[PDB]
């Protein structure tokens, strides 16, 4: 149909049809009279998966022959989404499969919707891991993603009476055709026990054994015939009254049962620590086994381990344990190897998110690792003492061990000490690390600290989710940009091209019609497709300030009511996201959003000027639908709180304008497109600090802004909760007395800036010209650029766009 | 190689090799440089499974078109064993696959050994279900096996220091290629709740829901291109703090987690009752759904439900519940349908094995079913009262409800009342049912009571496990006997044929050499292959009198020691079996067996005249090895205790002579072969009763038999337990004061009879002639005969040996 989806060759199509019918008959054990649409999806999945296999086997064989340095991306989260369409795109099979399925009388798009998201992540961090895997494969790196195969990913979200309900995401119910179990690579992991010191050295004894069974999922590079591996571990009980013993095996296997959904507040839960050690222990054994199939001085020349936040920080003490206790290297040599091998990416500055494990917990579960951490801490603090003699305060601040109520291990401190490289994930965030929370460590080892601004894969996030936009771009500048996104700059030469302006606006309107229909179908309510689509989709957090958005929405409503017969640019305000299940305020915000919607969407006087929709069950596959449909991207975190963000980049790439704060990668986005092409508002980081020094008094804003005072009175008095007048008292009280994120401080500038958006939207041609200026400068935010920087500046390997043989 | 294994056609072999390599590449995702022998087994399994699929799909399609009456074999146990070889035999693919694998440089026999037993049964009852499925497919019946897919089957047995240790049988670890999940046929099962009586009728409300997900396994008939289905249900939690809720899903799924291994003593465990209801509820919904795809008056013309003992007895109240509460039939009509549909097979008379569920348990878990059982009981006892006016004692004895300490439901009583047919499983057992435990029910409804003597499938139990014996038979009389075993009588005309005598003895010696080697390899100890192979393999039970065997073995030892320099026919005594994990005495017997072995096998004076071996982990695949190797079959249960036995039949078919009591099917076996061709000894049933009336005094035997007294002194004094002198005090005490199975009463006759065995073994030619007389009359004990009798006399359908198209 469209060229960027590849060729439909006569042989190819005939072949695909033959294989499809073969899998239907032999794999599914069905005839065409009894096949459910799910059967058809599965037949297609196996058929496509068949085209991966030779490439997978040869890629892994190639790495054995060439023995390149290997990259191990260690993460607790991989937010993969659906695999079928992505696999077809990267193998150039999409048009052939569309044709082959069409000829069998099937609509491929319908079959794609049957596939479950692999929702093995919470949000940004998990998705970043998934985008990185795609880029690593595309750049021909010998890279492996290592994580946990959770039986249950992020919960499915239902709204009942405006409230979030959580449902178990039973994603494996119907089987996963993408994965291959490898029971023959099963490895023991040890817990509890105690340490004996002998003549030979320390020995970890009387441990409990849990087994780690790997499942491998293929990761295809973009049309380079490279297929890398994602290895996820599953917990299995070892095989050594009777009934209960059998049933008790469940306890060991609980380790890999369920993704922890608390992306706000670190809770030191034992099961979570078990997960962290489990993935680390199984992975390092695998790494070392592979390393030996070809003396540890060469280890860092053959192995890079990237730590996705502190979640796999125990990689550092575990590697020491294996090198010292099992391989019998002396400490210093062992340590040298560890530091040159390991590198740490920090993904937050919010202090309640930092992992600070109680010592008593580590003492019980991982006694040997605690010993090793104490030894690391001692040697580290000896280096600090030597560098800064007398600075006792510095010693306390930098210690891996935090004193107080309960002793804790600061895992971030452990990571900086045990890594040759520490990076943030946007320039402003990496600066804040060096100025504030890791200033002491920076002063000791300035050379360790880097920036690696985040990116998104243009495969999933353009070609896949927005084929029409991809096509009209390819019509002008060819297809090379898909793996070299900087080529998008060539679109600057089309900013005054009348036909390209027409094409860009047509695609957007088509995406909106498509999504408007999807709303009506799956969640039956009607929306004006000619309205401005104002979307904020991301996890629900106070710092991301969905509440600021709520205030703006109520302002528009109050203005309409006041002057009903006046023109306003009509809007559909769409807000979506999951709240962590124990995060009360986030749950109240969702409820407030739906409460506003109930009022606004049923007011006769508003009509279709204003609509407020809560998008249920925001996940990767919903993002692929709504982001192409968006006009305005809401990136309105308080300055200094969003480490980078990545949604921001998805929208830029897909033809929406951004309203946002100078936070995270927004700063670099505005810099690339020019500030005049970006709706910047609010406090800078410096402003927030100035406010904090003199003290944030929210009352001041309530007193001086009549519009704001009206909103707060409405919330209080039950305007938005008639049957429950005081439902939102927690929200008002927080906004008035305990608002860490200074919602009121940015209110005035946000509303003024939102007016400028409405003003520009009134001018289709100039809106679309501004869009082109955004799309055309979004190249920097390709994860290909990000990974190329990791490769050259941290891992010490060169990327490649050269094909492997087919 | 041998003709009964089929043809190796040039196309066939080339095809199999092609498919094998295809599955290795695409299904296993391996090349030949990294393939483990397990990969090769899996590739072969998929290849063979591919030849089942068209036949499976067409068979099920045929049943839809023809809409024959359908047989539902309801069992908690299916002891299937390995599927690969059996599938090849029944599809005639064995020689082709042997050749195809050979040419790929693989030994098929080695690949077969990688397959795990599907050990979803304890022993005789479970295996009978598996033999029945094979016969039902072979006789072209529209039959379905319905059970539970246990995650863990019968435990693996290890002997440590002579003691049984149990290990979880994790049979699904590496996947099951034989099964096909059918998640789209998932069905709810309800538990707990309470009953509301409305205007419409009774309503079962506030229940907990567990889901039942079916897995279908193909059941190929012998070269008739029929493939029936075995459907096994798996428990899955329904999909409607957070972490713990997710983890708690395990509790629902515990229902299908593990096979109950207590084949001796009924324990009223709730989890066991959950299993029984779970299989019954899911199955009846499936039955009814199928019935509707084509008014319930016709139900019994389209449906037969066979109950494998009382384990699925709740089928009767469940069917009433659905007909009355959900379909709104009146009671009488509902009842008529139920009785004409259901039929009950009894498989024991030992009173501690009968299922007698506490009322309080049923009350809580299945409140509605208890109501229905009480109504059944009332109507039933009204019929008894009318038939036998004034016989109040009869009323008490026949009640479904037993009074006493705790009220119980007698499930056997429920089965007789709710079934149109009740059968035993050997003539003597069916007589005992009518004379003793169900005499009252027989007097009421004489027409219900039948015999259906058990059988074994000659496919697994001759062709598969003993190809050489199958071949030399086929050389004389052709292959038709494999599905018509009565043809074996034609071998009577070869009893004086010198060459056939030679062939029969050669095959036996080859089987012994083969098994002797297997011992040395897998469990490193040496055995004289020219000794008489004396084997007793079966679950460890007091009633099966492994202890009597132990006494004989110690007698032979004591006789050798007394007269060391005298000739005795050398023997290898092999005893194997699992004890139920809580069955103390059975665990002591295993220990005694190994204790005897430790003494006998290390005595220099004994040499290789006598060896005692405990066969570890007796299971279906070990039976296929040891039974063809046996000379003497030990079937020595106390008269009246073994309902039938089926091991007995396996050995008869495979060229061993039987020493046994007139118990179970032994009676019919001796009758078929002639008593002069059978080593019969001991009390008849009548003798046991005469002893019981005057009282069993074991002391009497100890006083009068010096040889026996010596054995008891040895056991007591620690002759067989030096470091633990009183280890076997429980065994002695039981034998002397509390022996329900009268071991001493049969001792003298057993030893004399064992001498006659030794005497005949001394004469190879006459031994072998006697063997021929056994093999030649074993035809009756084909499960084909058994199932044909069920079909005609209970189910009301005609068997067929006609082929379906290929
Ligand atoms: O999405 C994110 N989750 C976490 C995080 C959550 C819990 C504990 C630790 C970190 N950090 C985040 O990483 C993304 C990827 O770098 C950034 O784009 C986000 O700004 C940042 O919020
Ligand atoms: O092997 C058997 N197990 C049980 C049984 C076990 C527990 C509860 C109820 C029954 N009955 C048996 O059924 C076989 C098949 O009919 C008979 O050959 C055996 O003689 C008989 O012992
Ligand atoms: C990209 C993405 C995120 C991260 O979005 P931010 O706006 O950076 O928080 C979260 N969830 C999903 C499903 C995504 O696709
Ligand atoms: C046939 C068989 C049994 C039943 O044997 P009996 O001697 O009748 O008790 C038990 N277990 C296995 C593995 C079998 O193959």
């Amino acid at each position: 149909q469209i060229s960027v989806r590849g060729l439909a060759g006569v042989e190819n199509v005939t072949e695909l049809k033959k294989n499809f019918n073969r899998h239907l008959h032999f794999t599914l054990v069905k005839d065409r009279n009894v096949a459910t649409p799910r059967d058809y999806y599965f037949a297609l999945a196996h058929t496509v998966r068949d085209h991966l296999v030779g490439r997978w086997i040869r890629t892994q064989q190639h790495y054995y022959e060439k023995d390149p340095k290997r990259i191990y991306y260690l993460s607790l989260e991989f937010y993969m989404g659906r695999t079928l369409q992505n696999t077809m795109v990267n193998l150039a099979l999409e048009n052939a499969c569309d044709e082959a399925t069409y000829q069998l009388g099937l609509d491929m798009e319908e079959l794609e919707e049957i596939e479950e998201d692999a929702g093995l992540g919470n949000g940004g961090l998990g998705r970043l891991a998934a985008c990185f895997l795609d880029s690593m494969a595309t750049l021909g790196l010998a890279a492996y993603g290592y994580g946990i195969r959770y039986e249950f990913g992020i919960f499915n979200q239902k709204i009942c009476g405006g409230w979030q309900m959580e449902e178990a995401d039973d994603w494996l119910r119907y089987g996963n055709p993408w994965e291959k179990a490898r029971p023959e690579f099963t490895l023991p992991v040890h817990f509890y026990g105690r340490v004996e010191h002998t003549s030979q050295g320390a020995k970890w004894v009387d441990t409990q054994v849990v087994l780690a069974m790997p499942y491998d999922t293929p990761v295809p590079g973009y049309r380079n015939n490279v297929v890398n591996t994602m290895r996820l571990w599953s917990a299995k009980a070892p095989n050594d009254g009777y009934i209960q013993a059998v049933l008790d095996r469940n306890l060991a296997e609980n380790i890999s049962r369920v993704l922890y959904p608390n992306d706000n507040f670190f809770e030191g839960k034992e099961l979570r620590l078990k997960q962290e050690y489990f993935v680390v222990a199984a992975t390092l054994q695998d790494i070392i086994r592979r390393f030996k199939s070809s003396n540890f001085d060469a280890f860092p020349d053959k192995v890079a381990i990237q730590l996705n936040d502190t979640h796999p920080s125990l990689a550092i003490p575990e590697l020491m344990r294996v090198l010292v206790d099992l391989e019998r290297l002396d400490w210093d040599k062992a340590w040298e190897v560890t530091v040159k091998t390991c590198a740490y990416t920090n993904h937050t500055v919010l202090p309640e998110a930092l992992e600070r494990w109680p010592v008593h917990l580590l003492e019980t579960l991982l006694p040997r690792h605690l010993q090793i951490i104490y030894e690391i801490n001692q040697r580290f603090l000896n280096r600090v003492a030597a560098a800064f003699p007398g600075d006792v305060d510095r010693l306390r601040r930098m210690s891996l061990v935090e004193e107080g109520a309960v002793k804790r291990i600061n895992m971030a401190h452990l990571c900086i000490a045990g890594s040759h490289a520490v990076n943030g994930v946007a320039r402003i965030h990496s600066e804040i690390l060096k100025k504030t929370i890791f200033k002491d460590f920076y002063e000791l080892e300035p050379h360790k600290f880097q920036n690696k601004t985040n990116g998104i894969t243009p495969r999933r996030w353009l070609v896949l989710c927005n084929p029409g936009l991809a096509e009209i771009i390819a019509e002008r500048i060819g297809e090379e940009y898909i793996s070299d996104l900087d080529q998008l700059r060539k679109l600057l030469s089309y900013v005054d091209d009348e036909a390209f302006i027409r094409d860009v606006a047509k695609v957007k309107q088509e995406n909106k019609l498509k999504f408007a229909a999807y709303l009506e179908r799956e969640y039956k309510v009607h929306i004006n497709p000619n309205s401005l689509f104002d979307v904020q989709v991301k996890r629900i957090h106070e710092y991301k300030r969905q509440l600021l958005n709520c205030l703006h929405v109520i302002t528009l409503y109050n203005r309409i009511k006041k002057e009903p017969n006046k023109f306003v640019v009509p809007r559909t305000v769409m807000i979506g996201g999951k709240a962590a299940p124990g995060y009360h305020m986030a749950k109240m915000i969702i409820k407030l959003i739906t409460a506003i919607g109930d009022v606004v969407n049923h007011d006769p006087v508003v009509g279709d000027r204003l609509r407020v929709i809560f998008l249920e069950n925001y996940r990767v596959s919903l993002a692929e639908k709504v982001i192409p449909a968006a006009d305005l991207s809401e990136q309105i975190s308080t300055a200094g709180t969003e480490a980078s963000g990545t949604g921001n980049m998805k929208f830029m790439l897909n033809g929406a304008l951004t309203i946002g704060t100078m936070d995270g990668a927004n700063v670099e986005m505005a810099e690339e497109a020019g500030e005049e092409n970006f709706f910047i508002f609010g406090m800078r980081v410096e402003d927030v600090d100035r406010l904090d020094q003199r003290g944030y008094n929210a009352q001041e804003y309530y007193d001086r802004i009549p519009e704001l005072r009206q909103i707060i009175e409405q919330l209080s008095s039950g305007f938005f909760s008639p049957k429950q007048p005081d439902l939102f008292k927690d929200i008002v009280n927080m906004l008035m007395h305990h608002d860490r994120f200074k919602v009121f401080a940015d209110y005035e500038e946000y509303v003024k800036c939102q007016e400028r958006v409405s003003a520009l939207y009134k001018n289709p041609r100039e809106w679309t010209r501004m869009v082109i200026r955004n799309i055309a400068t979004s190249g920097k935010f390709s994860s290909d650029r990000t990974i190329a920087q990791y490769a050259r500046e941290i891992w010490g390997v060169e990327p490649s766009r050269q094909r492997l043989p087919a």
